[PDB]
C-alpha cells in the first residue's frame, strides 16, 4: 500500500484528505502532513469547513506531533524547507506538493532529497515537468516519472471535452475564458501582488487574470499546440467556477449534435470525468460533484455552422482533489 | 424646454436624474416623477445611494406631493397605472419609462392616453418599436415616432465597437458572454421566477441566463442580423459588467491593430461614447464612467489571424443612464 | 395522521417540507402546498437549494398539479386568495401559514373559511394570536386555539436560554441586539420598502432594523414582561444569525457558572432546544443545526458581578423550521 | 514643516496620505515612503482604490524611486527592515508606522536606530507605550514621548462618547460589541491563522473574535478603569462598523436625555470627533466621514432608567486615518 505525505495542508491539502477518505478501497494511505500551521490548527481546519460544511468523521488531535480521523493517526510535522522533512525516515512513496511554491524540478525535488520517492504537483509544473490529466492523456504515465503535474483546475475541466471536439469535429483555432471562483492567491481588501489586479478586493470585484490552461491544454493534447489562448475572471464566489470555449471547427455541426457527442463521451470513455447537465442550474448547485467537468447543454451553442460555444462548470476545489487521488492512485497501481 | 416626467424611479430612474442634474445647460427639464412608493421614500433613496453615494446636493422634501432639490422642486405622483397619471394636465413632452413593465407599444402607449406627448423605454422594445443606441443609429431617429426604446445595457456596450469591427474588419460571424452584476430582476435568496435560474440567491451564484443583445444589435446595425448570439453570467457585484465578445473577421489583423481601431473612434465619431483603457484595472474602477463601453486594450487577442476576442467594461446602471439623458437631449433638438 | 397544507413554498414552507422528510414516525401527512410558483418551480427549488445544498431525495413533479418525494406524492395548487384554497373539500386539518402575509387574525382567518380546521403562522401572529415557543411554554396550547404562532426566529433562539437565566439569577433588566443574516424582506438593490433601512442593498451594508423579540419572549415569559428591548442589525450572510444579550440579574455570579447553568438545562428540560458549544466556531458552522438555541461558552462575560453578556447563534431557517414540526407534533399529539 | 515618513503603505496608509493631501495649511510634509511592494505597485494601489474609489489626482510614477502625487514628488524606498532605513540621512522627523508588525518598542524602536526622532503607531501600542485618542486625551502628550500609539479606531468611535456618558451621568459598569468590517488581518478563504476563527473564510461568516478596545478606553479615560469589557463580530462589509455599547449609569435618565448629551457635546468639546446622526441610514451611508464616531440616535433605548444601549458608527479606514492625521499634526505643534 502507497505510504503518502502531504505537502501544504491548505484547501487542495484538505480537500485531498477528505476525497481520499471517501474512496471505498484506497491503494493509497496518508501517513504524515506537513502543516507549517500546528497540530491543532490542522485537526480544527480538517473538521470545520466553510466550504465542503463539518467533516462527518471524529477528527481529534493526538499527541502534539500527530492528529486522528476516525480511529487512524497522521502524524503531522512543520518545516518550510522539504530537504529538511523526515520523508526517508518514514519511507514516504509519494508526496502530494500542494503547497503552490514548490513547482519547478529544483524546488520539488527537494522532497526527493528528503528520501521522497515521488512527488505530485497539484498544480502545473515548471520547465520539463510531465503534465497529466485523467482522462486525456494519463496512459502516458510511467512509474519512472520521479516528478509529475496534475495541471490546474481549468486544464482538468477543458482538456476532457476539447479533446471529444477535435476528434469529433477538429478545432482549427478557438478562445476560452473562464468565470471563475476567488482562490487563495487573491487578496481580501486591495494589497500588494505582482499581479495588479489580483491585488485588489477579492469579494468586490470582477478581476481579469493570465491563465496558463489554453497552452496547458497543447501540453496534454500536442494536436492542439498552438490553437488556443485565453483570460480568467475572478468573480465573488468562494469555490466552483465555469469555463466559456469557443472554437471554430473543422466540420460543420450543430448544438444538438455537439451535446450528443458530449453524452457518449460522457457515457463511457470519459465516465467520472465529464457529465452533461441538462437542468437549469446555478453555480452553488455544482459543489461537491466529483466530474471533472460538466456540460451545461442547454448553453450550448453553434454560429455559422463550425462556430462553437460551449459552457462547462467544474467544482475547483473538490472536483480537481477528486483527480489528484486519482492520480495518485495510478501512480499506486502503475507502481515497479 | 422640453418638460420631462419620470415613471419608475428606481435604479434607472434615479440614476438618471442624478445623471441629468450634472449636465451643463441642458435642454431638458425634470418636473415631475411617479414614486408609487411616496415623496418621504423618493427623496431618501435619491440622496442616498449604495452604490453613487450620497448625493451631493440638497434633496428635501415639499409638501406631500413634492421633492426639492437644491432649490428647484420636482412634484410627487404616485399610481401604477399609466391612463390616470396627470401628464396631459402638466403637459409633459416626455415620459422616461423605467418601470420595467410598460415596454410595448400598448403599455407606453398609456403614458400617450395620459396625455403625454413622447415615451422613451429604458429597455428594449417589444413588437415594432423603434430602437436607438447613441453612436450607432441614433441619427435616423425622427420627431414622429411617439415611442422609442433605447435599448439594454449590453446592447448600448456592444453595439458601439460592434460597429468599429464590423466596418474595419467585416463581421462574418460571432459570439458573446456578458459578465454581468445582478439586478433588482433577481432574488436575495431562492425565491419565485420564471426563469429558473434568476430565482436563485444572486449574492452566492454565478448565475446564466438569456440575453437580447445579441439579436438587439441587428437592430441598430442591420448587417449584423443572424451574425451574432450570446448568454449572460449574473455574478455577486452590485453594479459594473463586462462583455467578452468572439467574432471571426473577413480581413486578417492582429490585436493592435484591432485596439489601434477602437482608439481611432474614441478619439472621433465615437468621443464619449466609446473609451480604450490601456491600465490593469478591476471592474469597480468603471464605476461612474460616462462611456457607454471601454475596451481593455490589454485583454484584446487575435487566433488564428482572424478570430477576434474583445472585452469590455461598463457600468450597466450609471453609464446607460447617461445615454438616457442623450437620447432625450436629441428627441428635445429634434423637437418639431 | 394529521392532513397538512402548507401555505407559501418559501424559505420556510421548503425548510419545513425537508425537516418533516428526515423525521421518523411523523404524525404528520403533508398532502398539499399552496405554490403560487407552479409544479415545476416547487419541484426545482425543493430539490435545488442555494443554502441546504441538493436535496438528497428523488424529487420530481407528478402530473400537472402535483410533485412526488422518494415516491410520496403531494399536491400542489396555486392561489393568492386562502378562502378560494380546496382546505375543506380536502380535509385539511392544519394550515402551515408561511406565507408572512396572513399573520393577522383576519388573514388567516380565510384558510378556516376555506374549511381548514387550524392554522399555525410560522411567524409572530399579530394580535390576539396564542404564540408558543417549544421548550418554553408549549405546555399551555390547547386544541381549543383554531389560530397559533411559532413567534420569530430570534424570540426562539432567546426565549430559551433566557428562561434558565431568569430561573437560576433572576433578571431584573436587560437588552439584546441580533447580528441576523438577510432574508427576503429586504431588498437586493436600493429600493422601494416601508423600512427606510431595509429598502438598502442587503449584501453591501450592516442594516439596522426593528425587532419584537425583546417583547414578545414576555409573552411565552410572563415574568419578563416590561424588562426587555432590543433591535436588529442585519448582515451580509445568507443563512444564520446571533444574539448577543446583556441583563442584569439580581444574583451575583460568573461566566463559568452562568455556562454550567445552561449545560444542565441543555442536559435536560433543554435537550434538543438548548445547546452550548465550547468550540472556536463561526456562523457557517452552525447550518442545519436541529436546536434553537447555541450558546458560544467562550464569549460569555460577567461585568461587575451582576452584569451578564451572552452570545447564542442559531440557524434562522432550518433551526426554526424543526420547531414548526414539534409545534405541528403537538397539535397533532392533543388532537381531539 | 514636520519631515515625515509612511512606514508600510497599507489600508491605513494610503488612507493616510490621501487624508492629509486633503487638508489644508498642513504643518507635515510626507517625504518618503517604504512600500515593499515597489514603486508601480505604490503608485497604481494610492491611485485606484476599491473602498474610496479613483483618486482625483495627478498620480504617477517618477523615475525608479519616487511617485508624484499632483507633481509633489515622494520618494518612494522597499525594505522590511526599519533598521536599515535612510532615516537619519533623510532627517525624517516622525514615522508612521502603519506596518501592524512592529507595534512594540523593540520593534518601532528599530526606526530611531535608523535614525527616525519620533514614532507614530497607527494601532494599539504593545507593552509601556504611551496611547493618545484625539479628544480625549492628547493634552498629555509631550514631546519626550518618542513612541506613541494612535489606538484602535475601536477605542476611537468608543472614547469620545463613553467620555459624555461618564461625565454627564457616571459610568459603573459596561460591556460593548463591535459590528466590524473584516480587514487584512483576516483570512479570504479558511487558512493558517493565530486565531482559528480569524482563519474562516472573512467573506462568508460572521466572525467572532477578541477586542481590547474596552480595556483601551480605560487608557485614555482613567475613570473607567475596570468598569469595561467586550467582544468584536466581523461581518462580510469591506469597510465602516459598529459599536454596541450597554452601560449601567449612576443618573437615572432616558433615551432622549442621553441623545441630548450627545449632541451638545458634538456642537463644542467635540466637535469633529463626535456627531450625532438622526437619519434611518445604513453602514455605507457612513463612508468617508471624518468624524470617529457618529451615534444613531433612534436606536439609542434606556430600560430600568439606567441601563443605557446606544450604537455608533465609525469608517475604521477613513476616520480613524483623519485621527492619525490630527495626531501627526499635534507632534508637530508641540515639537520643541
Ligand atoms: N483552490 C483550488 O481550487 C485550486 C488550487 N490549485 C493550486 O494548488 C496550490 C495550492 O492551492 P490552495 O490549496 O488553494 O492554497 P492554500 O493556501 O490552501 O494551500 C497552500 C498551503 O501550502 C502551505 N505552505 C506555504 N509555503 C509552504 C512552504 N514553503 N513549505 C510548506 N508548506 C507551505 C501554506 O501554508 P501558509 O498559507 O501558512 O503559508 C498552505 O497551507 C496552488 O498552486 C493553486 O494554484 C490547483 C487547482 C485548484
Ligand atoms: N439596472 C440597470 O443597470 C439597467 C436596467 N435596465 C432596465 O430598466 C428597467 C428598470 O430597471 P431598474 O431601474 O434596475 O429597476 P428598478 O426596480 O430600480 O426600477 C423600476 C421601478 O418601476 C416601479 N414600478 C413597477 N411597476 C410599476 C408600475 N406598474 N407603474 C409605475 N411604476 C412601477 C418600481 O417600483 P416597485 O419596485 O415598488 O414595484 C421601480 O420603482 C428594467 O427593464 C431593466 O431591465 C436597462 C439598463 C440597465
Ligand atoms: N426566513 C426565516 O428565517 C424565517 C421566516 N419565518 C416566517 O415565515 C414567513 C415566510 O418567511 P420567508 O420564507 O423568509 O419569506 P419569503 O419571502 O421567502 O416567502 C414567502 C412566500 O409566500 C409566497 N406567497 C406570497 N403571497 C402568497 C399568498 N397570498 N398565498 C400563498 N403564497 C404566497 C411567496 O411567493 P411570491 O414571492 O412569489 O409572492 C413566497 O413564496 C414569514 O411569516 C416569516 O416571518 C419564520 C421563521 C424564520
Ligand atoms: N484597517 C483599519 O481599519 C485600521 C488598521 N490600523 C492599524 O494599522 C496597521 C496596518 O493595518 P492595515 O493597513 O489594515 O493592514 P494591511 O495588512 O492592509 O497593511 C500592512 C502593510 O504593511 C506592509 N508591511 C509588512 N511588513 C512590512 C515591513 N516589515 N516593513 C514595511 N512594510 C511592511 C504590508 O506589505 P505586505 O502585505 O506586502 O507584507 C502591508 O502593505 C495595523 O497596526 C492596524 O492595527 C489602524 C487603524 C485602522
Amino acid at each position: 500500500k502507497l505510504k503518502v505525505a502531504i505537502n501544504g495542508f491548505g484547501r487542495i491539502g484538505r480537500n485531498f484528505l477528505r476525497c481520499w477518505h471517501g474512496r471505498k478501497d484506497s491503494p493509497l494511505d496518508v501517513v504524515v502532513i506537513n502543516d507549517t500551521g500546528g497540530v491543532k490548527q490542522a485537526s480544527h481546519l480538517l473538521k470545520y469547513d466553510s466550504i465542503l460544511g463539518t467533516f462527518d468523521a471524529d477528527v481529534k488531535t493526538a499527541g502534539d506531533s500527530a492528529i486522528s480521523v476516525d480511529g487512524k493517526v497522521i502524524k503531522v510535522v512543520s518545516d518550510r524547507n522539504p530537504v529538511n522533512l523526515p520523508w526517508g525516515d518514514m519511507g514516504i512513496d509519494l508526496v502530494i506538493e500542494g503547497t503552490g511554491v514548490f513547482v519547478d524540478r529544483d524546488g520539488a525535488g527537494k522532497h526527493l532529497q528528503a528520501g521522497a520517492k515521488k512527488v505530485l504537483i497539484t498544480a502545473p509544473g515548471k520547465g520539463d515537468i510531465p503534465t497529466y490529466v485523467v482522462g486525456v492523456n494519463e496512459e502516458g504515465y510511467t512509474h519512472a516519472d520521479t516528478i509529475i503535474s496534475n495541471a490546474s483546475c481549468t486544464t482538468n475541466c477543458l482538456a476532457p471535452f476539447v479533446k471529444v471536439l477535435d476528434q469529433k469535429f477538429g478545432i482549427i483555432k478557438g478562445t476560452m475564458t473562464t468565470t471563475h471562483s476567488y482562490t487563495g492567491d487573491q487578496r481580501l481588501l486591495d494589497a500588494s501582488h505582482r499581479d495588479l489586479r489580483r491585488a485588489r478586493a477579492a469579494c468586490l470585484n470582477i478581476v481579469p487574470t493570465s491563465t496558463g490552461a489554453a497552452k496547458a491544454v497543447a501540453l496534454v493534447l500536442p494536436n492542439l499546440k498552438g490553437k488556443l489562448n485565453g483570460i480568467a475572471l475572478r468573480v465573488p464566489t468562494p469555490n466552483v467556477s465555469v469555463v466559456d470555449l469557443v472554437v471554430q471547427v473543422s466540420k460543420k455541426t450543430f448544438a444538438e449534435e455537439v451535446n450528443a457527442a458530449f453524452r457518449e463521451s460522457a457515457d463511457n470513455e470519459l465516465k467520472g470525468i465529464l457529465s452533461v447537465c441538462d437542468e437549469p442550474l446555478v453555480s452553488i448547485d455544482f459543489r461537491c460533484t466529483d466530474v471533472s467537468s460538466t456540460i451545461d447543454s442547454s448553453l450550448t451553442m453553434v454560429m455559422g455552422d463550425d462556430m462553437v460555444k460551449v459552457i462547462a462548470w467544474y467544482d475547483n476545489e473538490w472536483g480537481y482533489s477528486q483527480r489528484v487521488v486519482d492520480l495518485a492512485d495510478i501512480v499506486a497501481n502503475k507502481w515497479q
